[PDB]
Formats: C-alpha cells, structure tokens, sequence
C-alpha cells in the first residue's frame, strides 16, 4: 500500500493543484436556493444550524480527504469553525446582495492543510429562502461528479428529516479581446435563472437542438455587451461549447465552434453557430481518464502562437426535485473557474425543466460583467420576436 | 489532434516540471568517457566538433521537442550555441578536475524556451581520453529510456564513421540525519568505476546474490561516512533499494528495505539487509505508466508524518562496447536527482562487467562528500578480507 491507507493523487487532480496560483484559485462552487417548508417553525435555520453545531458525525470521503504530499489522506481531526458559516443578509435580502457576498467568497483560496471544501448557511433571502454556497476544489471534483455528491447528500423525498451533516451522509483563429487579459483574485458571479421551454420552443419553430438556440442567445447577449464597451473584435469570438445539452454517467464532448459574434443578424448567428458545431474537427471526449486529462490540458493549459475565446460549459443537474430536511431546492447556479487569458466563464446547469445560468468573470476585466444577464434575455426575446412576425 | 501535430505531456513528465525549483534541479545526466582512437589524427577531436559547427542536420525526436503550455512541440530554429559546448580541461587534466567542472555544470537549469537538453564536450582527460556530458531533464526521460537513446545514437561498430551529430541520428520508519535536510542548488559529482567480478565473487562465497553485496558495501560505506562526521543515526538508515542487479524492456523493482547501519559487523548487515530485501512488504513495481507514476509520487513528493533516508538506483547499461566514430565508450557514469529532504542520491550503471558508481549530493549538506568513494573501497576490502580468512 501507500502508506498504510493514502491514495496517490490522479495526474487529474495533480493538474488543478498546480496550476493554482493567488490570481486564480482553481475552485469550483454552487450556490443552492432552498424554500423554507410551508410548515415549518419560525426556528427552522437555527435549529437546522444547531444540530450541525452539535453533531458529533465525522465527514465520510471525499470530505475528510486532505493532502499529504502527492497523496490524499485522512483529515483525523475535522474542525467545524474552519470548514462552516453561519450567516445573515440584512434586511430585506435581496439577490443583489447575495450575489455582491457569493461574488467575494469565490474570490478566496481554500487553505490546503485542510480538506479542500467549505460550506455557507446564508439565512434572510428574500421570499422565504436561505441559500447554501458549497466551495469545493476541482482537484476533488468537477461539475458531474460534483452533481453525483449533491445528489448523494440530499434527498428525493420531501418527508425525509435529516439526521447528519450533508457531508456525514452515506490552428488558432481566436482573436484577441478583453476576455484574453492577465486577471485578478477578485471575483463578480452573477445568476439567473431562464425557463427551458422557450429556448424548446425556438428550437422546435426554427428546426434546430436546443443547445443551438442557447449557443445563439450566448452569442448575442456577447456581442451587444461588448459592443456597449466598444470592444467587440472584427473576427468572430471562438468558444469550446457543448455537443448537446443533456447527452448515462457521462460528460458532454465538447466542441471548438465559431460564436459568429461578427454578424448582426440573430438567424445569421445561429445558421453558423449551427453549422460549426456539427462540422467542427476540434471535438474532446470526456468519457475516459485520458480524455478528460487531455480535455483539461487544452483548456487549463493551452498552447500558444489564442486557441479559443471562452468556454461555455453544461453540467446537467437532476430532473427531479431535491430537498433538505423537507426544505425544496428551488434553484441551483454553479460557479467555475476564470483564469489568465480566460477572464470570463459561463457554465450552466439543467434543473427542473429550468436552465440555471452562473457567469463568473474577472471583477477588472470585465466591469459591469452583470449586464449580460440582461443581454440574454433581450436575445430570448429577440429570437422569440422573428418566430411571432413568422 | 492538439494543435495540429503537438502531443500532450505525459503526467509523468508533468511531475518533474512542476516539482523543480531554484533549489532543486530536476534534470539527470551521463558522464560518457571516450578513449580515443589508436590511429586517430591529432585533430581528432577539432574535427569532430568542426563537423558538428557547420552541419545542416536538425535534431530528431525527442531533441527537436520543446514545451508549449501543456504540450510538446517541434523546436523550430535550432540555436546549437545555446544546447553545445566545446571546451578543454587545463593541463594536466586530471580526474579530480573534470568532476569539479561536472559538478559545477550539474547545478544550472535548463532553460524552458528550448528543448530540455545540453551537450559538453571537455578535451583533454588524463589518458588520451575525452568527456562527453549530455544533460536531459526527467520529463523527458529516466535511465532505461536515457539508456536507449545512447544506444540509438552511438555505434556497436567500431568502423563506423559517424556522419550527423549524436542528436540528429535515426510506515515512517526512518530517522532523522544530514542525508534529510533542505538542500542548496550546488551539487558535488563524485564517480568511480569498480570491477564487477569482485561483487561477484563475495556473492558466490557467502550464498548471496551481486545486489545483497553491492547494498552490504553501500551500507557500511555509508556507516564509515556518517560516523567520521559524528552523525549516525542510532535507528538504521532506511532505503529505497532495487530488488536485483539487472532483472527485458524492463525497469527493476524498487524495495524499501533496512540497511543496518546501526550493526558494526559486515556480516551482521549483510544478514539483515538480504531478509529485509527479500521480505519487505513496500515493494514498488515500474513495469506499467501507472506503476512508474506511483512510485514517482512515492520518491519525488512523498506524504510525512520520513519513509526512506535515501534511494539506491540501478540503471542497467549495455553489455557491449559503444563506439563514437570509432572512439570506445570507455566508460558511463550516471548524474541523478538530489532534492529536499533527500540530499545524497546513489545511482549506479553496469557496463562492461564494470559497476559505474555515480554519487550527486548537495555540496552544502554532506561536506566532503567524495570521501564515500574511498569508503566504498574500504568496505569490498573487508568483505574480501572476511571471505579471504574463510
Ligand atoms: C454536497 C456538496 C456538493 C458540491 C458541489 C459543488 C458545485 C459543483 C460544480 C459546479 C461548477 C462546475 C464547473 C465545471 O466543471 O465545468
Ligand atoms: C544521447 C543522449 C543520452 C542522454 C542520457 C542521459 C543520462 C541518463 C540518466 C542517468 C541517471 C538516471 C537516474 C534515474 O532515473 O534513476
């Protein structure tokens, strides 16, 4: 064995590890929105809290996984107060203020001497919801084995009352623009959330996937913000975007493509985007180790002359409702990971016939980065708009 | 493909990059001795290096690769000023001399902007001989694959005149001593060549196999050091130990085994040291990617509470002579890693019924290094002058 018990790391883990640095922590995070049960005491969070306080369960794997060298060992002494907050918004809890405190909590590194996650209780949103943010390395997990732990920790059924802790449980045709710029630590996420049913609905009309109609709404909601900022590049933006939006335990290959952020008309737009995607030589399969080892040295360690512009990533989330301690999952935005050269990252996740958008950016290089969400749903409705005058 | 012709690094590769710091180097190196030819001119040597001035060859895999982000690369243009030197050692030429020079050369990085590897020429040995010194990172390659490319790259045939440059062609048992300490970047080389029919005689003697012996001499060597300068640990020094002297495409077996050096009998060490290598429970294949990766994690970034004082490695040589436009291969001494925590590396080669000892420390933790050499010496004496009586 490996030190009686100790697990050599994945040359995949090894990769996020060192490739961090203080400018880019390599973290991934969800920001989980629960509904407090119609039911339930006015006491629900405190109490909730104070059994966690309280409990004396000790984190099962990957939770009490530390590092000891190249290895992963076993966390003996698990301390609550370093992983785990317990806080408040000020009245009255808008999601303004939220996303301005998840926005600075992904801007910290995660301590290594300990497991590489942390946990934060947010009590006060507005419309009777508290909000978990759950910061985890990408050495531990990426987003579809990270959905697998969301899926393991919490529970299908709305009866069920939790007894432990959620971790106690069971060749380069880019051109330059601002989003290719050195970034800083300091972090802007901003989420939204848009229902799946009208991009199905745009897909259905005009003959194309749904993840074609998304692809087109990114492309857009790119190219009017960045034409309000007097920065849209005269060659189209290249993006590495999903084959498709849902795909059996797999990761969706992932795909060079032409963004057609040049042209100004919407069709225009998605009949290239289309195009690209089914054409496109460039395609990464994330099926094997190897693939997905290959995959991250493209995106997290890309040659140069840049290859691609961004990446628009897909985590599929579950199809059915989640809940704790009879609390139901309203929502759920995943934050990754924005680097040098890569200063903005969208990400979306499937939920409840929803797509939850989580764009994360580089605080500096992209100001007013929260624009875009508007630019998304003007480009919902301008697509919605060319299928009602036909 | 990855950008049209590059290769991912392997995750072996990406170990011994992203471990080397200012302090600690991370490239190996053969010392190649040359005899020069019976007949050869008195400008043998200004018109060997002459032909490699001027040639119009380019180097071949895997001399023409160079890093590019997470990938390798073609290199280009190459600079041979940056990659060769030609120089002579000042008369008399001694041995004591060139290791000084090796020494001091052995210490630099090798620059990332080029293909990972350099090439000395030094004139003028003692004994009508001269010194080639090839320094190649590990990321590119360890001593088997070292060993192959000299074999593709020199001649079997003595006849042959070479026509293209070289690189044109085709748990925690240990205690704590001054082997384990934070080391400087300045190292100290000590080499020497032994007979290897000596080892084989005391092994035919006592009933043991060559590398029972060869480990034996090692450990009371290592005594003899440690006690001049009033540091033997009183545990044992433990060590990392091949399981044989030469094992087929193969790298051989690693072993943590007890070297006794806490026993003041040769015999008595000797004893211990066989069982320990023949029933130790830490024993480390690298016949497979991963095999090789696991153990590079347990070696190059071991967990700590340390496990092993220091590694022992055996790198298997060729049994025939090597030829360099007709000039003997003399002999070929190996120049391994010393890193923090481990600041005495012993490499040794076979070649030609010879054991090619290579001892590479920190100049500034083990003063006085080279006196090992003359303990080496002293401790095949002894077991000679045991078996001598018997
Ligand atoms: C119960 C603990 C669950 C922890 C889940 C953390 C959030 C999942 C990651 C979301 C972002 C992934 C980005 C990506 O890999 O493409
Ligand atoms: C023709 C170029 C050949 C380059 C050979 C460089 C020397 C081989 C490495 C010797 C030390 C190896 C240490 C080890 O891996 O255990």
């Amino acid at each position: 064995a490996y030190f009686a018990g100790m697990r050599p790391l994945h040359p995949i883990d090894f990769i996020f590890l060192s490739l961090e640095k203080r400018q880019q922590p390599m973290h991934v995070g969800g920001l989980f929105l629960f509904q407090i049960p119609d039911n339930a005491p006015d006491t629900f969070i405190q109490d909730l809290v104070n059994d966690i306080r309280i409990s004396k369960s000790i984190p099962v794997p990957p939770f009490n996984n530390k590092l000891n060298g190249l290895f992963w060992d076993e966390d003996e002494e698990f301390d609550l107060d370093h992983h785990f907050r317990h806080i408040a918004l000020p009245h009255p809890g808008r999601i303004r203020e939220l996303l301005i405190y998840i926005s600075q909590e992904h801007s910290t590194l995660l301590d290594r001497a300990k497991p590489l996650w942390t946990c934060n209780i947010i009590e006060g949103i507005e419309g009777n919801r508290f909000a978990m943010y759950f910061k985890i390395h990408h050495a531990m997990v990426d987003g579809v084995a990270g959905m697998r732990l969301i899926e393991k920790s919490l529970s299908h059924d709305v009866t069920e009352k939790s007894i432990v802790p959620p971790w106690c449980v069971e060749s380069f045709q880019a051109p330059c623009s601002i989003l290719n710029q050195r970034v800083s630590s300091s972090r802007r996420f901003a989420a939204q959330s848009f229902d799946l049913d009208r991009f199905r609905n745009i897909a259905k009309s005009l003959n194309v996937t749904i993840n074609d109609v998304v692809l087109a709404v990114c492309s857009g909601a790119l190219r009017a913000y960045l034409m309000s900022h007097n920065s849209l590049p005269s060659k189209p933006l290249i993006a590495m975007v999903p084959a498709s939006i849902r795909n059996v335990s797999n990761r969706i290959t992932m795909i060079l493509a032409n963004l057609a952020t040049h042209k100004d008309d919407p069709l225009q737009r998605l009949e290239i985007i289309r195009r690209s995607v089914q054409n496109s030589k460039q395609r990464f399969k994330r099926m094997t180790s190897d693939q997905i080892l290959n995959y991250s040295a493209v995106v997290y360690g890309p040659a140069g002359l840049q290859a691609f512009n961004l990446v628009i990533s897909n985590v599929p989330g579950p199809r059915e409702p989640l809940y704790w301690n009879g609390a139901k999952l309203d929502a759920l935005y995943p934050a990754s990971i924005v680097l040098d050269g890569q200063a903005l990252n969208i990400t979306m996740t499937s939920y409840l016939d929803k797509l939850e958008v989580g764009l994360i950016a580089c605080r500096n290089a992209l100001p007013r980065m929260q624009n875009l969400l508007t630019h998304l749903e003007e480009e919902i409705q301008l697509f919605e708009g060319v299928i009602a005058k036909q």
